[PDB]
């Protein structure tokens, strides 16, 4: 409520969430019909549209595991999705993770403290709904594409002050760096709804390539076509 | 041109920057007290804005809203767009009976239950602080403003909705003031990279009563922070 | 000859192993479903055996409880024996209501209380996860097997008598299947040497409900988890 | 009780707290009139007297976070303090910190547990009261002292086995080390009261000047002027 | 119960517990009459005899902490043990502490969190009971071993990622690394009953010397003797 | 001369030491015990004296409350005054009903919730412990001389005033005999360095019992303990 301006019912079952909301945009103009707007609270653009006849929805989450755990929690609890799939980016850890790869996040290692304090300083390993990975797996293999399933990394971190930090990640098979899915799989977990996170790699620690942020924006195409059929099977 | 979160140019931001969360409330300061008024950022939405208060040259720029999402923001203005000082203005919610609604709260220093400083000092505790410089001249004009201002330590919350109702008491039992979501990463930022920050902070709600406010009494009292922050970007 | 915890010579142990808990299901397992079995271990009592499945070479062996035990063989197996694919085939006790006695749960990723990897990371949360490619192979087969399966995060505990009889709760709260005392380690420890690690689970008993199963319904669902485990094998 | 020997009433409601309590004594000999000494117990010297006409009060704490913690406590419970100004010594982490400068705490880090402990591992920053922050930096301005006011490090440890560890906290703008102010700053702050660190640089991390016992006790008078002039204001 | 196959009172009141089972076969068959096996349940075997005409038990307890845990709780809450002597093995952390040396732990320095979860990230030393202490220590003295008595590090890693980290332990006066006594001492303290660990070292961090699998298991005998004499005592 | 907190010269410090936490109790010590006395240190009130016992060296000197205090005082005596042997004699407070008032205990090791070796074991769980060599010969002592003699695990408390009145009792659970507040540090400092290090205490009060004692009653039994530690440093 203070922070998507909208009522029950302008949203739908299932949403796709990048962290951009232009990139929620071009997500809404290029695959959807018959779209409706029904966020604009501090920008994070809302649309709800349908995707070969069945509704879906596509909001922007913003940067972090404060932000989306803000917005995952009102979508929930507030407007009743039961499906979450984050379409996100992230730095590869790994040389055999190509930037522009697709990636299906298993579950998240994270730098956070919100599962820290939680549960007494233990390790929650927030983890994927199954039915969604296997989904979103098949899916992408059907297409041809090379999907890795596996342990993401999420931080609170973009600029780390150790250059040399995420290669202790990377000798535990950690396969990329984003910041929003630990929180994400553990919200989702908590009240009982089913989250995945599709991630194309933006950037690269292993060869140091940087996409444009008009590439971010509107030319990852192939993760969105797999949330989308994704979400078609829901 | 420029960094994968901010499109624009070096020289296209300010020395002096203000940080409201909401990029709309960047918009809405720009039109309302700036001239000359030029967008140098859309990427991700997270408008920035250049004009000229008084004459002299300011920013103002969303932040997003957590740690995280100041953090990036925070280091690459400095970094790649030479900002020496750094002013946000906010809402918070009061966690004291004499920090009333339409208060306005100088953060002194940041309290935080992000992980950012125990993971850099080893489990030690870092107490993230204010350039003292900006605090006292806040504070003196906001005094000459007639301003009900206080001063004093604030906590940056990882979590807006908690497990746990009553957990902000616990905050309040040993005095901080009131709760938001970016300043602990807003001042380690800026001691990390030697420059001057400061939070202020209009109350927009309260933990302990439950005073309701027109939206005309809240536009008064915002702009009246704003003019508190562009008169201390002023005198830098 | 050997290491200090596994008396054999390199070559004796096949490179997909299974990894009971208890050395005499090992035992088991080997008499059950193996051919030409021969034994290669018996330091300490941790029975190892090779033998072949549909013509295949295949091991298993004993791990004890808990995940300094497993530690150690894991990491002889993996760096003195050669081991590429370890599938640990063990029994869990059920925190839900719809993961039911008689269930197989594969372990997508393991919570743990042990500190490991607490030490290792510096006090982040390293989240231990599963090969997918024996993830997929595994549901699969159980799936066309007919069987009642469940892909998850099970509770990797450090011990098995905790001063708080509620405490497995908060765990519940937030999706956790099931408790067992290994997994998380050789996790970590297959992704740290770059191999390949699955853990199947039989529901041996519910923190939810009290349902009594007798021996030879005991027998037959854990020779399924088996054929489950070997059929996985047989693809690698 | 156990640790001061006074009645409530033997203490005014402003105190001085040097670590030294042969410093309270030479701030009582030097600067106030009408003095009584109202404590000796484990020879922890306390005072009160006049300074300028008001009543004022200068007690040692001992070093260390968990010694002042006793003091400040009995203090302000069983004597009604409502003021309290350490007055002590620190070593320079900077270059701009020079040895006898004067320097007040606005915080302090610190790498006590006192806090970790209470507020689960989350991190409390240590605070000044605005007020006598404001008040002391006017007094010293007017003075012709140049003074900083920044975040202090209160450690537990004045020998570590690290040379370099101070190095972090100097580089996220540490001013100096101290020994006493996380503590009382939280105490303060949980009882209601008012409380202010004003330090004297006796030592430098970057020059490796060391001042003499002498020097420390007797000679960093423009530090208890400022404190004294802050008291009267009061 | 579910880990010992046995009725109370098939178990003495004073047990011995190396880790491994085959080393408790080994001292039921070399050092005492009238041998009964109580448990064979996981292959961890246990046995009661005599020593000298009193009744004592052996049992294996597994590596680890979690391991022993498991059999100390069982063998306390369900058999009545009342004396629990952990006979082990552990690596040499100091130049002074040779292969085949005996040593005493007076206390255990852990890795394990099992303390860290219970008291809140605070401290907790497991320590011996100073009886079993005192005795095993002057059986050994009478019978001119060299025993030393001091801390002792308990570890949930055998192999680990760090070659030098043994190093600041020994620093800090650690004799060695075993991975069992912190639980065994906690455990015995938190159920009101004595425990004591005595240790053969079999490997060596200083001289890279490593004893075979069939001396760790049938040729410690000089332990194995100072812990019957000890229960014989009690 | 000398060092910041201790104003003496090298050879004015005997090589074993008696470490009162109150430096009016070192006084007393020195006067009552010791023959020749020389005060060596005046440095912050921190009275430390030497003097002979039966005809050998032997200094007492004062240390203060805490950890950081008794760490600062050990440091100093060891590595600039070739102090070989420390001996702590303090008061405690009984966390057990059969430590009674007026007993001696002798520290094995000091549990603590100060953070001196998180912060330097990454977050693991050193355990500071007593020579043995000095728990030995002070028990056989203290027995000889009929005292109630206890030896075990102490607690080395960073917080006089807790915010719990109850924090106490998982401690006592767990088997921890009495509270002071410098042994942790004092172990961990001699270990670190290399030389011997014991403490004994005198309970002076009980978290379960009430009992009353006169100051007659508390001198004589502090005069015992006082003896056990003057009758070991001849031995040494």
């Amino acid at each position: 409520t203070p922070h998507i301006g909208a009522n029950r019912g302008d949203v739908a079952e299932t949403i796709l969430l990048p962290g951009d909301p232009l990139r929620a945009k071009y997500i809404a103009e290029t695959f959807l019909e018959d779209v409706v707007q029904y966020n604009n609270v501090r920008g994070m653009l809302g649309f709800t549209g349908t995707y070969k006849g069945k509704k879906v929805s596509v909001q922007g989450t913003g940067m972090g595991v404060p932000s989306i755990g803000i917005y995952s929690h009102e979508l929930i609890t507030e407007f009743g999705v039961k499906n979450l799939i984050r379409v996100g980016t992230a730095g590869s850890y790994q040389e055999d993770v190509k930037v522009r790869d697709v990636v299906i996040a298993m579950s998240a290692s994270t730098d956070s403290a919100i599962n820290k304090l939680r549960f007494n300083g233990a390790d929650y390993a927030p983890t994927a709904s199954s039915d969604l990975v296997f989904k979103a797996y098949e899916i992408a293999k059907a297409k041809g594409l090379n999907v890795k399933a596996g342990n993401v990394f999420t931080s609170d971190t973009f600029y780390g002050d150790d250059p040399n930090a995420w290669k202790k990640w990377a000798e535990f098979g950690v396969l990329c760096v984003e910041m929003e899915t630990a929180q994400l799989y553990t919200t989702a977990a908590k009240l009982g709804v089913n989250a995945l996170t599709l991630l194309t790699i933006s950037d690269s620690f292993i060869t140091h390539e940087v996409t444009s942020a008009e590439e971010r924006q509107t030319t990852f195409n192939e993760m969105i076509e797999v949330a989308l059929e994704t979400a078609l099977q829901l």
